[PDB]
């Protein structure tokens, strides 16, 4: 894909709500698509102002073109450009909390414009999410399958808790190219390593993802 460069930029915008707490997130980053690497800075603004009342991990997983793909596996995500890529995801936490989020990724120049909508519900008031007690997502391996020109992702995620221990969350994702992809990939995996560094309502993220098998 001619428009996918070794170095790309990103601009983000999210309209969100968790347990009724409305907020928006805006930020920017840089990445190396062929190395499956991305880094960024994100700023959260609560509708009512003040510090965000939930753990940032709830939204940190909200950019597949940044995945290192081996030559033997067709890269659905890079092939999706410049036309565009969209995705939809459901989250099911072990304590009953859940969320739905979708995003559209467009490309202009060498800058990806990432726009998302996030709604989280039924989180226990004393749970790790609303108590801001999670610290990171554990590295993972997501199963990618193909069907009807689109991809599906399934991965069991684990939140690392502040004092130790984990909290399970199941991700169910559908990835959709804006235009029919020339070369569809077969079933495979994508291993991720998403890490955050937070200071108040400002969070920096780094993700390294590699496709395999």
């Amino acid at each position: 894909v001619s428009v996918i460069k070794p170095e790309m930029k990103m601009r983000y915008y999210m309209d969100g709500s968790v347990n009724g707490h409305e907020f928006t997130i805006e930020g920017e980053g840089t990445g190396r698509p062929y190395e499956g690497h991305q880094e960024m800075t994100l700023r959260v603004t609560m509708a009512k102002g003040g510090p965000m009342p939930f753990a940032f991990d709830l939204v940190s997983h909200v950019h597949r073109p940044f995945t290192k793909y081996p030559e033997e596996i067709p890269d659905y995500f890079k092939q999706a450009f410049p036309e565009g890529l969209s995705w939809e995801r459901s989250l099911e936490f072990e304590d009953g909390g859940s969320a739905s989020v979708s995003a559209h990724i467009s490309l202009r120049g060498n800058t990806f414009y990432h726009k998302s909508k996030f709604t989280g519900v039924n989180f226990p008031a004393d749970g790790p999410i609303m108590q801001n007690q999670s610290v990171d997502w554990e590295p993972s391996t997501e199963k990618i399958t193909a069907s009807d020109g689109v991809l599906k992702g399934d991965v069991t995620m684990y939140l690392k808790l502040e004092g130790g221990g984990n909290h399970k969350c199941q991700f169910k994702t559908t990835y959709k190219a804006a235009k029919k992809i020339l070369k569809m990939p077969g079933s495979h995996y994508i291993s991720h390593r998403l890490v955050r560094k937070t200071e108040g309502n400002i969070t920096e993220l780094v993700e390294d993802a590699v496709a395999h098998s």
